[PDB]
């Protein structure tokens, strides 16, 4: 599960001046540089001048203000679950750490004691590290639900539902909260209702993965609709949150595992068990990233500025999608390209085949995944024409099948 990071390493070492990194989902400005969000520079300065801050261990489960703030962002300020004190939060090492802690919990305490046979269902296709994290937790039966229909380039809703109907009771279902990685296609709210209905009837466990809240619609509230719907339907569930993308805090490793239970006693028990799992993994979590997020989200002014920074990223992505589609169309590139602008989040699942990716990587020094996934936030007004013309070359020169064409 380390392909994107190897892609980045190959890109850095490449001497060719034309090179473009469209692999890893990391935001870039229109001049192709990292963007430290304005709200983050401001809160960092406030931390650097605040002499009451010490370096003593945080609690095992982490910084209380951060955990509350994060769960609130997922669930909404007026969530009934918050009001009924049936919500817990475990500060984690980014989204990955939240998924891993959640996985280790389920493998020890869920559906019996030390049950490694509980099926875990992930999307077809999904993030590379999903299978790897759940296998590391010791789960033996990892399965796929139909998701991507490559013919219609949207959701195979009937397949998805049918796979969930046939899942053994109590199976764990890893659901992308919004901004599906890699397809950029999410269920509509009406589709989510049908999914939830099947999960409720078959007692399936929702394990949400929320790594991109803000990037699907530009609006934090709207991107959490599905999480909030599952709360309202009476589910207990996990939701692994990352702030790597929406705060641009990749290298400070800031995540939160939100837990929604039936009652406060449920949460107290789950959390006391999570303490043991954290202790034998990283002991307790790092402070800097969590303090930046806690400060931002607990202050109405910084919060508003932050949501404006997220909107800025989401809007730049929209523009890059429109521009790429337009240039491919003006070049008369074969096939249709509306899927570039239909898809949402950070990525486009372009539909290019593995030989077309190989051409782009080795001949044109444009780095993307063998699947055809690109990071749309890697495109810029300066690289767009090179990327479009290169895709055109690949699509016209490299056939799907060498013979019979
Ligand atoms: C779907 C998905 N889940 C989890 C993660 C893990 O993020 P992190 O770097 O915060 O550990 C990513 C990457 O942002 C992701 O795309």
């Amino acid at each position: 599960p380390v392909l994107v990071f190897k892609l980045t390493a190959d890109f850095r070492e490449d001497p060719d001046p034309r090179k473009v990194n469209l692999g890893v989902g990391a935001y870039r400005t229109d001049d192709c540089h990292p963007w430290v969000l304005p709200v983050v520079k401001k809160v960092e300065q406030k931390i650097a001048n605040d002499n009451s801050l010490n370096h003593e261990y945080l609690p095992i489960l982490g910084l209380a203000e951060f955990r509350s703030c994060a769960s609130r962002l997922a669930l909404g300020d007026d969530s009934p679950a918050l009001k009924e004190k049936r919500v817990g939060g475990v500060q984690s090492l980014g989204g990955t750490g939240a998924l891993r802690i959640g996985a280790d919990f389920l493998a020890r305490w869920y559906n019996g004691t030390n049950n490694k046979n509980t099926p875990v269902y992930v999307s077809s296709p999904t993030w590379e590290n999903h299978n790897a994290v759940f296998s590391a937790a010791g789960f033996k039966d990892i399965r796929s639900y139909r998701y991507w229909d490559a013919e219609k380039r949207g959701l195979d809703l009937q397949g998805f539902l049918n796979d969930l109907e046939n899942a053994p009771e109590f199976s764990i279902v890893v659901l992308h909260a919004c901004a599906h990685n890699p397809t950029g296609i999410d269920p509509t709210p009406e589709q989510w209702k049908q999914i939830a209905s099947v999960m409720k009837h078959r007692f399936l466990f929702p394990f949400f993965d929320s790594a991109y809240q803000g990037f699907a619609s530009g609006n934090l509230e709207r991107d959490a609709w599905a999480i909030r719907y599952f709360v309202s339907e009476g589910f207990e569930f996990f939701c692994a949150q990352s702030f790597s993308k929406n705060f641009g805090l990749y290298n400070e490793r800031v995540g939160n595992l939100t837990v929604v239970g039936k009652e406060p006693e449920s949460i107290l028990q789950v959390l006391s068990q999570m303490e043991k799992i954290v202790r034998i993994t990283w002991s307790n979590p790092p402070a800097q990233g969590a303090r930046i997020v806690a400060s931002t989200l607990s202050n109405p002014e910084l919060f508003e500025e932050w949501t404006g920074n997220v909107k800025t990223m989401a809007d730049r992505i929209l523009t890059m999608r429109s521009e790429l589609r337009a240039r491919l169309e003006a070049l008369k590139t074969p096939g249709t390209w509306n899927h570039i602008t239909d898809q949402i989040g950070m990525f486009s699942f372009t539909g290019l085949n593995p030989k077309q990716v190989e051409y782009l990587v080795n001949e044109k020094h444009i780095y993307l995944l063998p699947s055809g996934r690109i990071n749309v936030s890697g495109l810029t007004t300066k690289n767009l024409d090179y990327v479009a013309t290169s895709i055109h070359e690949a699509v016209t020169k490299i056939a799907e099948n060498l013979y019979f064409q």
